């Protein structure tokens, strides 16, 4: 459909914007996690005592599980802002009907947050504070009530997603494909969204073949991962609903508040 | 990896087996639904249902109307499970898998393939039954009482979207094989040969769709997306089965047949 020279151009464009939009890349996260460096090592939070020191080292007086939860939402709000900025760079997105732009972001940001959170994860924990900290999976799993169960499904996905060994240039196109989904509820003009997604899919297909030439059917394996993404988002909102019934003492950021309607 | 000549041979092998395994193909069903070919008996309300149960030889009649139709769906699904089980044995490599893994793949796969293949029998207005001798309207099914009406309509809602892809039987034979060989089913013992086979099936499906739908850009990717959806739809489906088989409280022996 599109000449390969044009598909390579689209990949370069999107990769360029991804670097401009997202401060902590997968390449940087892997350098921090795999060590070999003395200037990039994170402070590790694994228990109540190391958390207390972490607030002093890495530089709102409530229960611990609460404090950590609000820390996540703060970062999620930032991610939404970064993702919104990235989507405006996707060719054709800002030319869509304005209601559809909103609709695509509303149902797209969480699937992308989960995708990109995997970059910050290994089987034992997750980078935080722009990579200055690292909080262990075990510590997250041991938080009380429903909060302990919140964090773990992210990890089971990440371990599976990370086995695909995608780099940032692959992820930049995958993320674009997620945003331009014509099956979001309430879309007004499905067809121009599908046309954009077709080009992005072509670009993702060629990128994955060139960048992982010994990785057979990686394109198909990557698309199937959108199953896993859909299931965790559902688990996530369902757990939020429980919290929005036990903890009437707290609420969400207006941006998250509006995202989670319908 | 696989030579193109080998992928076509695999596509042909699967097509031939699919034609032998399934009584009513998509091509035959489309002929019936479009009137392009003895008209099927139409069930559109309570009175014609009663006549249809007499004229058509329903094998499942042993209660309330909405119940009876539900039991017919179950009867036909149990039939389909055996038809799919027979088809999977023709998939190159399947019978050499560990026997527990063969069972596991079928246990979690049949529901997705039944939904997929039910689309072949559907249009926006109803569904073929009894090997195409009957046709029950969408409207009559949607209007069934308590949860039964909302049970039937999601099948149609999927089918309308899936059918816009305009796959034919030779496309579907490979797609069905791909679903069966899913290496992420829980409880699998030896994932590697399952993913290896699926890798070859995926190669064959990609080539089939390019030759058979050369004007249909990224149809391969679009179909893979539908395999995703199927996962969520089956989950909603089974949950509703649990409710219907719990809120709508027959014989213990029939209960075991439909476990
Ligand atoms: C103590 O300090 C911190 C501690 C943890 C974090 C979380 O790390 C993330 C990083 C990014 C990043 O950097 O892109 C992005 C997300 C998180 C993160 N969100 N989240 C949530 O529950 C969440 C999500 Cl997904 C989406 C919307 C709303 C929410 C929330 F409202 F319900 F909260 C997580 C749950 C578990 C884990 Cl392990 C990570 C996340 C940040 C700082
Ligand atoms: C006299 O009444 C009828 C007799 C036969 C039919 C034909 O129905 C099918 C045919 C095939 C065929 O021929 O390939 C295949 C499927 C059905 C059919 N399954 N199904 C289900 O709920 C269902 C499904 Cl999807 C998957 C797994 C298990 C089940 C079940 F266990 F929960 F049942 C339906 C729901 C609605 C409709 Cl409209 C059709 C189906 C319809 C009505």
């Amino acid at each position: 459909h599109m000449e390969s020279a044009d598909l390579r151009a689209l990949a370069k464009h999107l990769y360029d914007s991804y670097i401009k939009s997202f401060p902590l890349t997968k390449a940087k996260a892997r350098a921090i996690l795999t060590g070999k460096t003395t200037d990039k090592s994170p402070f590790v939070i694994y228990d109540m005592n190391s958390l207390m020191m972490g607030e002093d080292k890495i530089k709102q007086s409530k229960e611990v599980a609460i404090r950590i939860f609000q820390g996540c939402q703060f970062r999620s709000v930032e991610a939404v802002q970064e993702i919104t900025e990235y989507a405006k760079s996707i060719p054709g997105f800002v030319n869509l009907d304005l209601n559809d732009q909103v609709t695509l972001l509303k149902y797209g940001v969480h699937e992308i947050i989960y995708t990109m959170l995997a970059s910050l994860m290994n089987k034992d924990g997750v980078l935080i504070s722009e990579g200055q900290g690292f909080m262990t999976r075990e510590f997250l799993k041991s938080l009380r009530k429903p909060f302990g169960d919140f964090m773990e499904p992210k990890f089971e996905f990440a371990v599976k997603f990370n086995a695909l060994e995608l780099d940032d240039s692959d992820l930049a196109i995958f993320i674009a494909v997620i945003i331009l989904s014509g099956d979001r509820p309430g879309l007004l003009n499905v067809k121009p969204i599908e046309d954009i997604q077709d080009n992005l899919l072509q670009a993702l297909e060629l990128q994955l073949k060139l960048n992982h030439p010994e990785s057979s059917q990686l394109f198909a394996k990557l698309l199937q991962k959108m199953t896993d993404l859909r299931q965790i988002v559902t688990e996530h909102v369902q757990l939020l609903q429980v919290i929005k019934k036990t903890e009437t003492d707290m609420s969400l950021h207006p941006l998250l508040q509006e995202i989670y309607k319908d």
